[PDB]
């Protein structure tokens, strides 16, 4: 835990470095912005104390050094009494924090605390997601997915089961920009009832004897984007509690009467025609309205033309070089075998399909 | 989003409310400790500041019911100039931050950002990892686990292809509290060129045009856990260079000289034996010396009894639920051929075996 403590002052610099050192932390000191810039591109500090005025140059902007040449390093800036405009300024360079002083042990500790959890909080869901297709019905919903995805409506994606409704769900999030996170929902994996506790969860011991507290999904997906896969699955009790937190944008949990407020995006999924669930009355025609202000739909893996062997070539990659085989070539003969097939669980019987020729692999797949 | 102002004096409730309502919060407020406990119970507040004194009760106490009614809040304390003493107690009760009056309006907005940053970062709560068996070899595994998982020590996980390494890596993780990430390196899968590149990082323009920062698994696994599959795929070059990190703790990235220091703790998993590796002189007796101080053998699933049918149990249940259907049961027949089966894939053969029956499911029961 190291940290770099820019001063002019002794009184700074060593006050400072006692404190840190008498606390865990292994502290280090540059009395210009000289020796500075020397140690920060020498050793990286995770966190630095910077005094906004210093003899060498203008400290706020050395911020910009430190924005170069140690990126994740997190700043604090030291300004003198009254003068905080001077803070402001740095703040809006990018600094974390800003200590006044004078300013107490107890004070300046904890700001260092939070500096370090500040450092310790970094987002690494780096992750791309494949969405394989080149057919003119698939290239159609890969336009309209960014068009979608600013919105906060909701949307209803309609497809057979293993069509990647999940994938087009997680893009449309990824496109929307929203910062929270991506919750997904099973609403037929799920027991008929737990459902309605995974959704709104339990505080004091909704279920058989817990007084454990538990978030639900709603909650989960604050700022973020909530995924109901097969809602069409769903208790009629469940339908009518989710439809009341459309329209309110509350819900309270299990056994409790706190009101929370969420903001969540919507995307639901489906593999049934839910115009005709509404009329049969397996469906709340008000929340169907409410759930598909946009729609699409994705189109069974026999209707998608040649996908079916880009797809293969896809997973045959992923999997050869996942379970170190050596077979990356799908064979003339098998293309066309892989044509000829119905796909009735579509892309998810195609993956398992592949994915068991490479674990029985040899140097190049033809087909049983 | 909510913030609930509780404090005596009518210009701080005002005041304060009309800069968080001009900053697009949503303000609530009370004047006494019994109306903040009757909004706290009825409405959800993501933050809420607190005046350490309040004329109806002790505020530093006040922080236990809030903790205790409404556990997500973040507090925010506020104290009179040089009562810091106070703040403190407030701070060790489970107050978030404190506020010594007086202070700027840009003082008060930059802790509120601060302490809706910290309602919004939060961990998945949700997190179970399934290992399956109970066979007597499986069930000292996991007795080990837990043992093993506190310390430092790096672990080295050995067994065949698809035999759960992964897995009782992450329950090691787990198990081990450590707070940063699970860093997945899969040794093969990566080109033996991406292979310095993955762990170490890189920055400007080292290779053909990378004058984009990139940073590198060790980095990424700072304070967590980094599982090295199949680390005997990795060159001598690489061995030597990961030999090093486990010495001094330290690296620089690819065309960077700055000092970077890690605190991870290494899994290592091995199909080979690495101690023939040796005298084949493929592997480093001190790497693998430090890469071994703790070892874990997996059995293949042919060595494993009955948990052939305990684990094709489990996943039956597990597919079939998850693709709506209804084939739960495994016929005696079926029970008989997996138990006489190698299992040359392992779980990972058996697993993608049963999802394929599960795919094709037709009725209730599986028996070829
Ligand atoms: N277009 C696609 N490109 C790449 N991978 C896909 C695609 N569609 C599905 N997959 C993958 O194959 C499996 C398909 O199942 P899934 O997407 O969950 O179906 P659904 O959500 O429609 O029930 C998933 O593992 C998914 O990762
Ligand atoms: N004992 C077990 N119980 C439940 N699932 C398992 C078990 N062992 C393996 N699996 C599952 O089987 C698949 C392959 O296991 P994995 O850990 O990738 O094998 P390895 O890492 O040994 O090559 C994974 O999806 C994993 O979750
Ligand atoms: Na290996």
């Amino acid at each position: 835990k190291r940290v770099l403590v820019v001063d002019d002052e002794e009184s700074i610099t060593s006050s400072l470095s006692a404190i840190l050192e008498e606390e865990g932390y292994h502290p280090d000191t540059a009395k210009t912005l000289r020796e500075a810039e020397k140690k920060i591109k020498e050793l990286f500090f995770p966190v630095i104390v910077l005094d906004v005025w210093m003899p060498d140059g203008d400290g706020v902007n050395f911020i910009d050094f430190i924005k170069e040449n140690s990126p994740d390093s997190v700043v604090i800036v030291i300004t003198g009494h009254g003068s905080v405009d001077t803070a402001v300024k740095a703040i809006k360079k990018g600094a974390y924090e800003f200590l006044e002083k004078p300013f107490s042990v107890e004070r300046f500790l904890l700001t260092i605390k939070h500096a370090f959890e500040e450092y310790s909080k970094k987002a690494p869901p780096q992750e791309e997601i494949e969405f394989v297709g080149e057919h003119p019905k698939i290239l159609e919903i890969k336009r309209l997915i960014p068009k979608i995805a600013k919105s906060k409506a909701p949307v209803l994606i309609t497809g057979e089961s293993g069509t990647g409704k999940e994938i087009v769900a997680r893009l449309i999030h990824r496109y929307s920009g929203r910062k929270g996170a991506f919750v997904d929902l099973n609403c037929a994996s799920i027991p008929q009832e737990l459902a309605e506790s995974e959704l709104f969860g339990h505080e004091k011991g909704a279920f058989t004897g817990a007084l454990t507290r538990k978030k639900g999904k709603l909650e989960l997906a604050d700022q973020g984007t909530l995924f109901l896969d097969e809602v069409g699955e769903l208790d009629q009790r469940v339908q009518a509690k989710l439809l009341r937190v459309l329209e309110t944008g509350s819900f309270t949990r299990l056994g409790g009467n706190q009101k929370i407020e969420v903001d969540i995006r919507v995307i639901s999924a489906t593999n049934k025609n839910l115009e005709e669930e509404i009329k049969k009355g397996n469906f709340r025609e008000d929340l169907y309205y409410r759930l598909s202000v946009f729609q699409i739909y994705l189109p069974p893996l026999r209707e998608r033309g040649k996908d079916v062997i880009l797809l293969a070539e896809y997973f045959l990659k992923k999997f050869a070089k996942e379970y170190k085989k050596n077979c990356f070539e799908l064979s003339e003969e098998t293309k066309e075998y892989l044509m000829k097939q119905e796909w009735k669980g579509n892309v998810r019987e195609l993956k398992n399909l592949i994915e068991r020729a490479v674990i029985l692999c040899e140097g190049e797949v033809i087909k049983p």
